[PDB]
DNA sequence: CCGAACAAGCATCAGC
DNA sequence: GCTGATGCTT
DNA sequence: TTCGG
């Protein structure tokens, strides 16, 4: 972390302006200037040096002056003193509450984590849940700890069907030594685009991690997208483990390798691909890469064997997981 | 200057 | 109930 | 807020 300061800055703003302001591209262009900054390896001397990266212009190299000169940014200061503002944000740490709730939660007077545990019955189902393991959520995982978590979603899977396949991706997957929280990209043969030969494909799994009790709670369920919460167990007289965040997605076998893409990310590195992909006439999402006809409408998908396929269409260099932490 | 900025599943609600 | 927009999230 | 054309 050369720029650690830097890159915090910029993050702070984008919390700001994506929180507050609700303005999304404000938000992304800080949060693509705090990635490219963060994989830039020299210390930055100056904002004229930081603007030669992309995605860093004249407003950004400013605030970089500034920061470097004082260590501080005075547009954040008085951010930091803004009541409603920082209000705002700090609702919008729990799971499920958003920018529109977190100011209509401020609008009625919920402010605080006293608040809104006071006003539980003003929350969804979704944000209770946030609620209820605000703390948990915060913590990192250490990697020792999700080899634990991967050994018992693989096995329960295979308990509940042999021919399963679950792959943990996310930052796990980029080989991260702790992660946010756990994704686990689910495939059966039953279900292809062709045809989703077999019902609950997805349930069925839910429910057996949930009859061992690893998953605790469920935020949303659907056929193919499960966003829940689980826990590792402990042992005699040990202190429990923190509940944890779970996220599993069923994808069609005959896609893995899109869906695998998709859910190893980062969330940037997949922005920056995707709008790669549009520049070169192809559209990417978790399914398939599609090419661009003459007025932009996507065609048929394209045979892809590998995720370096993928890579190949959009002329891009081939790029492990562990590179793709942007 | 100005249009584009990734893509989509699930929960919720408005309107019919 | 269905459809479509919106919020929130990955 | 940044970038490409
Ligand atoms: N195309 C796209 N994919 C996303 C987006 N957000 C997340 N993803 C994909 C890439 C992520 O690596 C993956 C898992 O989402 P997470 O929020 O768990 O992030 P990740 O595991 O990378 O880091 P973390 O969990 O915080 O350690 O889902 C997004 O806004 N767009
Ligand atoms: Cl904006
Ligand atoms: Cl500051
Ligand atoms: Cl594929
Ligand atoms: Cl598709
Ligand atoms: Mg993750
Ligand atoms: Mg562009
Ligand atoms: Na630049
Ligand atoms: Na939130
Ligand atoms: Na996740």
């Amino acid at each position: 972390t050369l720029n650690g300061g830097i890159t915090d800055m910029l993050t702070e703003l984008a919390n700001f302006e994506k929180n507050v302001s609700q303005a999304i591209h404000k938000y992304n262009a800080y949060r693509k200037a705090a990635s490219v900054i963060a994989k830039y390896p020299h210390k930055i001397k100056s904002g004229a040096e930081a603007k030669k990266l992309p995605g860093v212009g004249t407003k950004i190299a400013e605030k970089i002056d500034e920061f470097l000169a004082t260590g501080k940014l005075r547009k954040l200061e008085k951010i930091r003193q803004d009541d409603t503002s920082s209000s705002i944000n700090f609702l919008t740490r729990v799971s499920g509450i958003g920018p529109s709730a977190a100011r209509k939660f401020v609008d009625e007077g919920i402010k605080t984590l006293e608040d809104l545990r006071k006003n539980e019955d003003k929350l969804n189902h979704h944000q209770r849940i946030g609620l209820k393991y605000f703390g948990d959520f915060e913590k990192r995982i250490p990697r020792e700890e999700m080899l634990q978590m991967q050994d018992i979603v693989l096995n329960e899977v295979k308990k509940v069907d042999s021919e399963y396949i679950a792959t943990v991706c996310g930052s796990f997957r980029r080989g991260a030594e702790s992660s946010g929280d756990m994704d686990v990209l689910l495939t059966h043969p039953s279900f292809t685009s062709e045809s989703t030969k077999q019902p609950k494909l997805l349930h069925q799994v839910v429910e057996q991690l949930q009859k061992v009790h690893f998953i605790t709670d469920t935020l949303s369920k659907g056929e193919t997208k499960f966003m829940g919460v689980c826990q590792l167990p402990s042992k005699n007289d040990e202190k429990e483990y923190p509940h944890r965040r779970i996220d599993i997605r069923l994808i069609p076998k005959d896609q893995y390798y899109c869906g695998v893409l998709y859910f190893t990310g980062s969330d940037i590195f997949n922005k920056n691909m995707r709008a790669h992909a549009l520049e070169k006439g192809f559209t990417i999402n978790e399914y398939t890469i599609r090419p661009l006809g003459v007025t932009g409408v996507a065609g048929e998908p394209l045979p892809v064997d590998s995720e370096k396929d993928i890579f190949d269409y959009i002329q891009w260099k081939y790029r492990e997981p562990k590179d793709r932490s942007e």
